[PDB]
């Protein structure tokens, strides 16, 4: 019944309120909200800054022309030289700062050696429109090479199953790799989720409980070429260890999966993730295989990645009772 | 009484004298050192190297022109080329180099084809300002980056607490984030800061001995999405194992908190820190809730993070105590 | 016989099929497509964006220049001012476009001051510009940085050996740097692979079990100045507990090694890779030394690295009976 | 005696011969050995690459001008048209050119609509002139990041000493930073290297063995504000065990000293060492302090830094003897 923590996509299910203080901690920590904030908005807060810096400039050397008098004579002559030649206008004086700033530089329009102050504007200019596109280009760069986006082509499985392996009673998952390149130094971790009250009294919302798969051996450390089967062994140590079959299927608690590791490309982590409700989890299943050889390789379907297959022969009841039998 | 070594904001209080080497270490650990000079003052060194570099070859052309005789005929005619048109004084100079090497090139201003040390310096200073460019966008990519900044963001309890979880005494303290990007691989750390003499009669201005958290099992690794509580299990192992609720009102130590973990846009690893003494930690207490269940999510009230509520139920001996006694 | 899972320069053996959504997560995931796709297929595709955004608003410049009459009177004249000079064609608006998103600029065909939608299109054109040459620029300093490449320069040896060290019997095989920048945080994996039917009757195609290199007490770790001869002691817990001389000049299986560890320029993983089938491992074998002292320093011969030779001593049974009979 | 396999600074001193192949290895992972190269070197090549692509499309144009006839006409007039206006000679190409692939355009040189061909190579120059100022900033802007260069302002003290804490013999070292920005996720190694001949009588010239600081329960993890001194307990596990004084002072191996962590700004590896030669090592010595109390603060004086003081209680005999005896 109770509403998922993490969803199927990874995508977490927690809104944060009376935050009151964010503004100023945002600002502070600035580079972090710009590349976070989505395409369209960051292409038009740097579209502004153009836009902005060309207007102000554009502005100033409208000024300059106005009081040097160049509005009335910009071409000049053998008497006069304006500032700026052809500035006759503010959008003369606007083109003039685009064609600086951005260093087009058509040259029609274009400073002279008259006024100290538009030579001093020039000098700033380009020296604030290296800074702002400094600023653009890595806000685009870092934006575009998040490795966030790398969880898209990385698989977990629609279902966990429970199944014996090697005489263990044993929770599984899937996962895989959607591309050639590699998940480097990649490892897996699992919680279970659910609300606690503590015997001293306490509740917790939703305590988190880890879900071992190797960790102490470094067995969590996985090499994925073909999808692979991640095995949580139930047994005294696992909080399952008293959940059988009639148990999951009316019990309620939420088992969350992570898969870290480095895009080959970038050597930048990414962090996949899924959930398994109790109800999603598949008792006395088995996921049906995907690797099989060939000619000359291997060849890993794909379409069979989700598919599981019923076993008769898996016992019914808990892990604790499994071993307090025998 | 004693100072602290580090403040609740994270910052370190320690500074560094007699280290008499240090520019030059600072010079060949160079960019280092400009990623960290604040923004003003970077800002400022890279105007330095335009205007410089400007006023350098400025000067190179002027000289060519000057001997070359164009400040007496720049526009040229049918008989005399100068090497770079309209180079009539040092302004010109000036402003043939910064059109050249910002590469705005009004054209106004126009190396010829007559002299080839003019076009040596055209050369040279077209590669020049590509090397400078780089130096300049890299320092501001680079400091504009810095993770340190997502610290601001990350959010430490005010106060530490002593309360029995699960039937044993535990240290608490809470960790929170402030945006809906994770921290990926997030992990935690702390120690205990206070003097000591061995008994070999060493004085240590300041050991720093671990206060664990579960790096053994793993457990010191979190998933955060809403705030966690982070458990230190006071026992016989523990540097507190002797510390009652007496000795703690009256007892000067530090307890320094560490959160590391990557910024998920970036995957940059940051390090959040905080502090508690041993006055800031509130014995029989525990952290109010904030994760409660809503409709169709959860939902964080960052309004309760740092509130707490006192349990009478909460034994005042030590650890050590609790256990010598039963 | 079996087909090996992966190849002696470290690349993978396995095809993926059946794969069928994934031109929507690879769109989702772009920025990973773009930096795999070889060299010649990334330049030109942004050669074709290039060209793309030149045609495009070369096109726009035209039809201006078409309804505004300019293409009948494109110099203009003291009554008549075109939207920009010299536009009097379709080439002439192509080489405006590229003169004005390149900003080169001539300036031969500029821009004037008459057409606001003129005026707008070089602001468009401009911001435009600069994205897709932050895009360029991204991809290429990603795919150029790579650090994948680095296990070019990282060596494997062709051959692995059992032999006994310290009274224990070992698998060893050697790894090696062919530079003089290290590799930084450099730590070593191994997995043997095989076919299996568990005892329930399950077939996992390709199992991967873990070959012990020392994590559990880090010796996993290694500094690798000169080249390194890594070993797996043979015991109760390994995998090869039974495999005598006889069993492996007969028997079908894969021994993968991995090398990971940082590139020292970039501090970006690489993960180097290599295979040894089960007639590839030499029994009874040892490397040649390669390390040895000069007057004022060491110097390794890589002429030596790959090199074995005999050792009779070495007893052919598998380590399961060495320990059995003793 | 024996010269050291690692010196004071952390440079390792071992030179690789009979590489044979290592051409074709650097080429493939060339990225790498670009930022290897030293910055001479690299800026001369980036140079090359300038002046060599400006030389090749200048004999283009120049060539077009030559088959044109643009060379006895470049002006044109009322008949005759250029494909690039004032191209003259070689120079005028050249400068052309350089004015088109570095985008300073001046623009009395100047590409018309006329020859479709000139018109591609501006197209193809502008292109090739993106992708080379692509690899030239990359370069340049890896190899300005590199955080190797970060060693330098971390410190390592000239001797390591022997003495008793907490009732244990044991090796000492300190180790220090020299900049107010942190070293994150910062930890140690060591490893004793000498010769050695196993029990089956193989010779290994220079094994490399652990040297326990905490690995096993994470106290190899340090957090360096001020100064730390490392400890080894000189125990059972040790190969350290059986050397006293005497052997110490008489004996022949080294003991090469790492710290590992990330520059806090760019949050990249950077992994610092040292080495201590068996004679080096001062036995019966401790550190003098360098952390006192302030008023508000605490101060480290790093004058103090390398200096010891020894301590006649302290053992003479080997941790052997000292517990053989006990
Ligand atoms: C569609 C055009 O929309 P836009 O140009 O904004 O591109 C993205 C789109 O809106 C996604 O739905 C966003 O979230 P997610 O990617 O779906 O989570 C993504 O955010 P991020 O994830 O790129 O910041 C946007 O960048
Ligand atoms: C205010 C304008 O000052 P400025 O433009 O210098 O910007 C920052 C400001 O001065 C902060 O107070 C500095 O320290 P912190 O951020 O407060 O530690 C910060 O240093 P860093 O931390 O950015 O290097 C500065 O960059
Ligand atoms: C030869 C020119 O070919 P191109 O310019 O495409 O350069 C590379 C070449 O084709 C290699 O064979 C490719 O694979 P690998 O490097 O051989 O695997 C490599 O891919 P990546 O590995 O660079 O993406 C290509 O970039
Ligand atoms: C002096 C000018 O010499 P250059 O401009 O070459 O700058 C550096 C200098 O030569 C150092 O001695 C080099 O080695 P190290 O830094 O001394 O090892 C360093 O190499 P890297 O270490 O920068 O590649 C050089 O970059
Ligand atoms: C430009 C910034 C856009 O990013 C914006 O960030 C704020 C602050 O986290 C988010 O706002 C979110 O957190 C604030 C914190 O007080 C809550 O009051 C609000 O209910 C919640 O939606 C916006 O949903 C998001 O659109
Ligand atoms: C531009 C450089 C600015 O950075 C500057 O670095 C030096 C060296 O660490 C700092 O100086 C600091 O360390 C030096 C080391 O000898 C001490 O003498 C000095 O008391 C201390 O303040 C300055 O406080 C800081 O402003
Ligand atoms: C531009 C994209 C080029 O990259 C291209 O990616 C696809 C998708 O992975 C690869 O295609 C590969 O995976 C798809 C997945 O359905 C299979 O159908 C196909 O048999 C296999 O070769 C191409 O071999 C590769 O050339
Ligand atoms: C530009 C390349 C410069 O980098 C160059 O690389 C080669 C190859 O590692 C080095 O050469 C080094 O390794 C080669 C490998 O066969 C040895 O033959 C040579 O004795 C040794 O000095 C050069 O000392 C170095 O100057
Ligand atoms: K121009
Ligand atoms: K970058
Ligand atoms: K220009
Ligand atoms: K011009
Ligand atoms: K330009
Ligand atoms: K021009």
């Amino acid at each position: 019944c109770r509403n998922r923590f993490v969803k199927k996509n990874g995508q977490c299910n927690v809104e944060f309120t009376n935050m009151d203080d964010w503004p100023q901690r945002y600002i502070a920590d600035m580079f972090t909200t710009c590349v976070d904030i989505r395409w369209r908005y960051m292409l038009l807060l740097f579209s502004l800054a153009f836009l902005v810096s060309w207007l102000l400039f554009g502005l100033i050397f409208w000024l300059i022309a106005l009081i040097h008098g160049d509005l009335e004579n910009p071409g000049g002559d053998d008497t006069f030289k304006p500032c700026v030649l052809q500035v006759n206008g503010f959008v003369a004086a606007f083109l003039f700062s685009i064609e600086t700033q951005t260093t087009i530089g058509y040259g029609f329009r274009c400073v002279t050696e008259e006024c100290p102050l538009a030579v001093f504007m020039v000098v700033v200019q380009s020296i604030v429109g290296c800074i702002i596109d400094s600023f653009m280009i890595d806000a685009i760069m870092a934006k575009m090479a998040r490795p966030k986006k790398r969880a898209q082509t990385l698989l977990f499985s629609h279902n966990a199953v429970v199944a014996m392996r090697d005489g263990k009673l044993c929770l599984m998952w899937r996962v895989g790799n959607l591309r050639k390149s590699h998940i480097v130094e990649a490892h897996v971790r699992a919680q279970l989720i659910k609300p606690r009250i503590t015997e001293e009294g306490e509740y917790i919302p939703l305590d988190q409980i880890d879900i071992d798969v190797g960790f102490d051996k470094g067995l969590d450390r996985i090499f994925l070429v073909s999808p692979i089967t991640i095995l949580h062994e139930i047994n005294e140590d696992s909080p399952l260890f008293g959940i059988s079959r009639q148990d999951l299927e009316t019990d309620d608690f939420e088992i969350v999966v992570i898969l870290e590791g480095m895009v080959e490309a970038t050597a930048m982590t990414t962090q996949a993730r899924s959930s398994y409700l109790a109800s999603e989890i598949l008792w006395g299943h088995r996921f049906e295989p995907v690797l099989f050889e060939e000619k000359n390789q291997y060849k890993v379907d794909y379409s069979h990645f989700h598919k599981t297959y019923e076993v008769p022969s898996t016992p019914r009841c808990s892990a604790k009772d499994l071993v307090e039998n025998k």
